[PDB]
């Protein structure tokens, strides 16, 4: 076993639907399907895995409080990308109401944040063993990405932040080898005031990048750019007139560098670098509601160009309720790039609480200048009354 | 591990029943037995496995629609040849309403077709990772074999087809190494007009063959013959007076080359080459209803000779409801041939929806000019009211 | 991995209770505990395992017919020696209403007999793959040991029989390497007329032996003695005045060689050779009812001496319902002998059918001239009303 | 694999909560959560594992008697540190109403005591096979630690004791290589009269120590000190004014060497050596009721100095009901010390019987003169009525 190196993502032809997690089907069926939020997909030591926080409950008679963000019962669990949480493939990982995880080629690296709001704590596990920690520095909900960390020759990196969820939230970048924090970088830059829930992908041998959430009125996502060799990072707002966050106003042309938006709030969304020159991102179809999930791409520098990001397609039924989304990269055994998949959360709720389905698209086929998407249908009308 | 090489099947003495999948027993017991259709057996990396599509539901209170063929909830799953779908051995593979799978000696190759009818997509996974795709070319239900692909020195081949399920459905052959499509052959030949649900088996070091379904009035099965070295294929109709499809008229002598039949429809059926000079196949005992499954064999060229195939025996209670059937081959360390087993589907239905049991016969023992069959009994009278 | 060699069993000090399978507890609890008969323990590739035929049903609402011996739904399953059938550790093996199994050091060897009474068939699996078969020669319920086969340097051996269960039942011995029957021995000798359900243990580098059931009026168990080098076997009645079968009359002194007994019927019981000079056996405490299970030993030749076998102790509560019993041998990594354990079946029945618990004693501690037993208490009075 | 060598624990910065076992959550959810008592954590071959005795039952309808200590249905089981007993991770080990376990770097050693009160037996398993026994010597509930044994170069040691739970209970130390008892030491010393439920940890390359329970009025804990090379042990009472047992009177200065206490009873408690010169221990916050669990540390000889131990923090909500506590050590590839975690039991009861949750803290981060503790909250108000 060798450490995976950072490498570009594979370009391709079409985003196909590798699998979906139909949690809601098993909730309505009546099995012990667990309440999960916010699911995504991460490539781990066992292969591709669905990963999510959970609540140490399950249907058909779940306990109260499944809509809560943080609690003593919150959980980090993984299961098969075509399974459901609570089935045979389910693995419990750690205590957590915020998490990250990734696989460096030898072992799984895991961040588990829990504890009280005024002094929460990141516990780092490597190989199933607790190996290190990180302490709250703003004393106001230390928290992390809710998606994959990123790795290269034994160094994995992971964003954390801490601070008022309306005011400033000065983020930090951790660099971790065999579960030990070797370096902590404070992220400065014109898009650093409030950065959270970064979705990070390796872009090339020496660089990775993230698209984050700004929970302030700003609708332009902060972008974190990091370099492996120097272990350094910086943040800038996206300049493309295509606003990626939710809620947001209409797309419009504004001078680069500054924040833009009138609607407080935010949503975690995927960063999908394609090859060394292309940038894609997911955004909701609805400007205010978390409905739909469309893929937008440009070949230009989205930090420097107000040029709009073209729509490649609808990952999901555009009126279906969605939620978070993030990508992960999976090795391709016979060429120098990683397959990239994006997982979008499909939130639902009812008499059995808040919960989420998952859908996983992957970019496959020979490289194309402009790709297309297979739309995943989300239609619960034949069983929603049992949810 | 070495790549498995194509080799003839082992002759034997008797078809014995290796195991039952008694899905109906567990449905009536009350456990979370999943609704499955076309189930069959395939030799995978874990060993012999029962393989089927499912609906992301289970008893005792299944969701509506288990009878449907293609929905967004359809998935591909595998379990123990002697277990039941949903039990501890169950593994969820991918999103699929049509599938193929096989094991090349190093990894499982898996083909998962889903998406809309007018533009479905085959996603190809190898060793658990999505590696490639193939797009719809007739824009009318791209689909595939619902049984094993075949392999040799890292190359595995799989039939796909596309087009109206009554009109022309010109099929194609994929040749795949490590999950990457290396060659696509349009299959031509006098029996190639409408070809689907091919059941394929390695015949010899350089040959493999398939017996397919023609869904028109024609009751002679299309037979696909392929050569590994040239990666080349051809389709011809069977000629023997023993008509293999269901529905069919009486057996009768007719000139070779042309289709023949009076009732539209079809049924996936097993091709069972036995050694180098012997051909067997399965067919329903009933000419019109999917009831019973008898085994017919000949030592002649079924594509060139009208001779009746000799009924070897009844795999199953001949008035029992059956369904699809197909074979798979299992390595034998002792000699240079593979063991061959046939799986026959046993469809049932009731209060808990549409579903199926499975029975698995294997040819074992000293080679015999003519073999016998243990008839697996199918009698549900003691518990059918709970179905 | 090397093949295990035949070696003597380890002498010791006390029979301790390594574990029990409390099927009845989980039946009363209300989980999906499976109806099993007749359980025993066998050392397999995964370690010590509880092994039994089952019925493809489970509580809390089992289907009818769990008291049947042979049926299409009968099953061979294994699970953890301290588990229960149907729990997480359960493995389904094959179709079977009669079975054997053992582990040769590289792979598991398994015999699965099923099919109709007038022509049943043994299917042999090696390593999870069907490898060979054996055919009914008396056309009257081919059947086998229901306990471990025995192995040595790749040859495992297993008793089978066939014939009227009241009249003659001329048994045969199979010798099997990598799943292939290499030799079949017809067992002659003055105790061969009716031999079934042999319980076989390796005794020394070149010899194994079995204590069998004679279902005729005879209460003296047939003993099969076999030699590895010549692959040969012979049968003689036990001569000890201590009658080991059930039902049986009082112990009494009679001339060696002949049958003795007045009560038709029989029961499978354990053969426990201790070292190279000692012979133990289990028998019911009650002479007619299958209640209790006591261990009897002698250092003399039980085929040649009417000397009584001394009672070492009560494996189980002497008034508790028991059933079958048989031993299995487990390697001891640091000396030339195998630990021996005896598993006794504890049958129970009720509103949820016929079923069985299991208890496993093993002989541990430094060698003693006369050993002792820890009595396993069997008392269901706090939950039996839920059975 | 190499045998693990005895080595000091790692100092750190903060006790963080690695995971909850929320058995109560799953009992109230309605799944088959098993009733467990004294649960703790132990590093085994699989990794960190939650370990406990159980009753061969589970919710939602458990069988009577879950409150009992020693019955024929008691068994030893292990599961995920973040799962629940009975879930997918559950493993059944042996029959036991008292136990120990550890992993020597190659295999799990496991000690299982069961049998009648006046003659119980310790069965010793190594790597899954029964290897040895130890017999009752006081004929009054032979019993053991209910926590990890300790290992070094293939030798693992375990405390056992025997005798009235109020009168003298002279303990013994077993030294075991590959499951065979190599040495038994009668532990003498001024604190050796009544010694039970010792919680033992490797202290340095040649030393390990235990903090035990004295079930008389005495509230100073017996401390066992053992040397690996001589395989030699001794028992002395703790002297610090900080009384560790429960029930206890107020802390007060008293002369070293003698017992001291006013209330009969006792409670298993954790010994937590930290590096070479530091000692911590757990005790209830409440002096009489098993409520809360605070961590106390000193850098002095607790056996020779009256100095109070400094309260480091509350592991748990201090009015929450707790129970047993004990530590385990986890290898660290990065340096020459082991990580140390403490598991505190959280007993609950109700309609579904007696049961327990588990919380697991681990010392992580840069070494600190004095460490802090994340307080794991225990609040069941939202679901307790279902317990
Ligand atoms: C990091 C974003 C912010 C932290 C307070 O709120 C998030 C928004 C969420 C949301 O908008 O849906 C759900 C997240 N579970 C929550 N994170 C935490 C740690 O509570
Ligand atoms: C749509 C054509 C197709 C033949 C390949 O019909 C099949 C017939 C079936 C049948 O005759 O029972 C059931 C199959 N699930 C179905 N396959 C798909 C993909 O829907
Ligand atoms: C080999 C013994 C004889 C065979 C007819 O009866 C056995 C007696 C049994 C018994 O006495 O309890 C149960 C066994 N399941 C049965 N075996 C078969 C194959 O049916
Ligand atoms: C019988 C003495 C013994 C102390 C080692 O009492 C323990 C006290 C217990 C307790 O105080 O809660 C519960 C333990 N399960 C019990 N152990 C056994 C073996 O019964
Ligand atoms: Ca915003
Ligand atoms: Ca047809
Ligand atoms: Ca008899
Ligand atoms: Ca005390």
């Amino acid at each position: 076993p060798k450490y995976r190196m950072s490498r570009p993502t594979c370009r391709g032809q079409k985003w196909t639907v590798m699998s979906n997690v139909w949690t809601s089907r098993w909730v309505a069926t009546g099995t012990n399907a667990r309440n999960i939020r916010p699911p995504t997909a991460i490539f781990l030591k066992k292969g591709l895995r669905a990963v999510s926080l959970a609540h140490n409950t399950a249907g058909p008679n779940p306990l109260s409080g499944t809509g809560s963000d943080r609690s003593e019962f919150r959980d980090l669990i993984t299961w098969s990308p075509s399974g459901y949480p609570g089935d045979e493939s389910t693995e419990t990982i750690c205590k957590a109401w915020s998490f990250f995880a990734c696989f460096d080629g030898k072992e799984d690296l895991i961040g588990c944040i829990s504890g009280p709001d005024n002094n929460a704590v990141l516990t780092i596990m490597y190989g199933g063993k607790p190996t290190d920690l990180y302490n709250s520095y703003a004393l106001d909900i230390l928290r992390t990405m809710e998606s994959q960390c990123v790795c290269n020759n034994g160094t994995c990196s992971a964003m954390i932040t801490d601070g008022p969820d309306i005011g400033p939230s000065k983020a930090r970048m951790l660099f971790i080898k065999e579960g030990k924090i070797e370096k902590v970088v404070i992220v400065d830059g014109p898009g650093s005031s409030m950065v959270e829930e970064c979705s990070c992908i390796n872009e090339d041998s020496n660089e990775f990048g993230c698209l984050c959430r700004d929970n302030t009125a700003n609708s332009r996502r902060p972008f974190l750019k990091c370099f492996w060799d120097s272990r350094t990072c910086k943040a800038d707002y996206t300049c493309s007139q295509t606003l990626l966050d939710c809620p947001r106003p209409n797309d419009s042309i504004q001078t680069c560098g500054t924040s833009f938006g009138s609607l407080a709030g935010g949503l975690k969304g995927a960063y999908i670098p394609l090859g060394k020159g292309r940038i894609c991102a997911t955004r909701t179809v609805d400007k205010i509601q978390r409905k739909g999930m469309e893929l937008m791409c440009t070949n230009g520098n989205i930090l420097l160009e107000q040029d709009a990001m073209k729509k490649i397609g609808d990952l999901v039924t555009p009126t279906a309720q969605t939620g978070y989304s993030s990508a992960t990269t999976i090795p391709r055994a016979t060429e120098e790039c990683d397959t990239i998949c994006v997982a979008t959360e499909l939130v639902f709720s009812g008499a059995k609480g808040t919960n989420a389905d998952l859908v996983i698209h992957c970019l496959l086929g020979e490289a194309r200048e402009t790709e297309s998407v297979v739309t995943a249908v989300v239609d619960r009308t034949t069983y929603s009354s049992l949810l």
